């Protein structure tokens, strides 16, 4: 279950925000996982993450439950903690399938085919439900892509969230040449 990820700071300004000091494997990757857990009397007390930023290569986080230098004050120097455990098996696809949420697909012709709204598994055939864009060339509301690696679905690039396919916009599309 949880583990130890990070460290809380001293107090910045008077509102509540502190310093943080993650152990994550990187740096920003702490602010991946919630709820978070502070050790207080050597236990784990559940907080929720509200908003962070950056001053001065120095991260400053603040916590709902604080709202004050006090109340901050408290906090300063206990170990944060997040629940790293196993997510619960799924009835259908993978976990890799969320990531794919709300990307743009675009053909090989540069086309935007719209947003990917959801994949949908029919039976044994999975398909990206995409979201076409306002009155796109073709007339076409919404599309039904194929998630097949390498004949439909090129590449995967979650760094722009953009999906790549060799999939035809419409029956007049012209072609490379």
């Amino acid at each position: 279950h949880i583990e130890v990820v990070g460290k809380l700071g001293s107090t910045y300004g008077i509102r509540g925000w502190l310093r943080i000091y993650s152990s994550t494997e990187q740096a920003e990757s702490i602010f991946d996982y919630q709820p978070w857990f502070l050790k207080i009397k050597g236990e784990w007390q559940s907080i929720e993450l509200e908003n962070w930023r950056y001053h001065n290569h120095e991260i400053i986080v603040k916590l709902k439950g604080v709202d004050d230098r006090e109340a901050a004050q408290i906090l300063a120097n206990v170990e944060i903690g997040v629940d790293l455990s196993v997510f619960p098996e799924l009835e259908e696809g993978d976990y890799y399938w969320h990531d794919l949420i709300g990307c743009t697909v675009v053909n090989l012709e540069g086309y935007t085919m719209g947003t990917v709204t959801e994949m949908m598994e029919t039976g044994s055939n999975d398909v990206l439900v995409v979201k076409a864009n306002t009155k796109d060339a073709f007339g076409k509301q919404e599309r039904l892509i194929p998630f097949l690696y390498e004949q439909v679905v090129k590449r995967v690039d979650l760094t722009t969230k953009t999906i790549e396919v060799d999939w035809d916009a419409g029956f007049l599309e012209h072609h490379h040449h």
